């Protein structure tokens, strides 16, 4: 499938125990239905995705989605299609608190790392593990944050200013003086993404609170050179991996015009561009972020989903709008 969609529901956060919230949440095959806490004699509103993830409880339950299980079914498939030489994406898509982050890159512990570890660490491993001297590879790792049509360098402790996204009239749109780095190990790229993890949560960061009202995008150019000893020459199979920490979806109050404007325009234009490639079996210029993007978003490309659930009565509003988004992107 060009476009897979999951959803996931975490287990309480603070704020709801702190609200004695009802989970209002429940799951059965690929089935996620929510209750309206102000009608709990209704049948509850039914959605159907490829993935429904019940993770309110803890590894200790025999049914909790772990993030082992979210990475072998979205994440495994993703990055073999990148060996196969195509671009992929992996959207992280919810309201703030809902478990985005956690999803994505997760905890630096035993067990709880997310997708961007779990596949990184995959392909250094297929990499190693790759038998033939005809094969070498090059991986190149970029770590930002897009924030009110401006990009931020999360590799580059002092990023000095925002950097613009540009269309080369021929290649394609990039950020100029973005870094791309290198790597040629997984602790190698491990200690960047902790490096930029560490940047996205500064406390200057909660002047803007960036961390909940940028997009965060992780980029690695996958290169595979194969010789061949007849006639001796090495041709080049590039794929492009986007992993992405959505901006929160309820911010699309408190909420600034612009801030806001931007959130919604990126979340409803990647809305679109989804439900379109799904449609295949295209608005990109209108966001930074689809724009950024377009390369990974097209119908070569391969994209995926986790929309991550609050289980809580409170938040019945902003999660029956994410399962909705869901339901679209199709
Ligand atoms: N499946 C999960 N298991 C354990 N903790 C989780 C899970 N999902 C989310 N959390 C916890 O909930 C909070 C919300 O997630 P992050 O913090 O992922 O928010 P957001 O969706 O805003 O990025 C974090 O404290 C995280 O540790
Ligand atoms: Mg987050």
């Amino acid at each position: 499938a060009s476009v897979k969609v999951a959803v996931r529901v975490r287990p309480f956060n603070s704020r709801e125990m702190s609200r004695d919230s009802k989970c209002i949440i429940q799951m059965s095959g690929s089935t996620t239905t929510i209750v309206n806490p102000k009608q709990p004699k209704e049948t509850p509103k039914s959605f159907s995705f490829d993935y429904s993830y019940w993770s309110h409880t803890s590894p200790e339950d025999i049914n909790y989605a772990s993030q082992k299980q979210v990475y072998r079914d979205i994440g495994e498939e993703m990055l073999q299609h990148a060996f196969e030489g195509y671009n992929v994406c992996i959207f992280a898509y919810g309201q703030t608190g809902a478990g985005k982050s956690y999803t994505m890159m997760g905890k630096q512990e035993k067990d709880q790392q997310g997708i961007i570890p779990q596949l990184c660490e995959d392909l250094f491993s297929r990499i190693n593990d790759t038998t033939n001297d005809n094969m070498s590879y090059s991986v190149e790792v970029s770590y930002m944050e897009i924030y009110c049509e401006r990009v931020r360098d999360l590799l580059n402790p002092k990023n000095k200013g925002n950097l613009r996204v540009r269309e080369h009239p021929l290649l394609g749109p990039y950020v100029e003086d973005l870094s791309k780095l290198a790597v040629t190990s997984y602790n190698d790229i491990q200690d960047l993404m902790d490096s930029g993890n560490k940047a996205r949560t500064v406390a200057a960061t909660n002047m803007n609170e960036t961390s909940s009202r940028s997009h965060a995008v992780f980029n690695i150019i996958f290169t595979q050179k194969r010789h061949d000893a007849e006639t001796n020459i090495t041709t080049e199979k590039v794929s492009k991996i986007s992993l992405v920490d959505l901006a929160g979806s309820e911010r699309a109050k408190g909420t600034r015009l612009k801030e806001g404007a931007n959130i919604n325009k990126s979340l409803t234009t990647l809305g679109k561009v989804i439900s379109a490639l799904a449609e295949m079996d295209i608005p990109y210029r209108d966001s930074v972020l689809t724009w950024l993007l377009r390369e990974n978003l097209g119908g070569n490309s391969r994209t995926a989903m986790v929309a991550a659930l609050s289980p809580a009565d409170i938040n019945y509003d902003e999660t029956l709008s994410t399962l909705r988004y869901a339901d679209r992107a199709k």
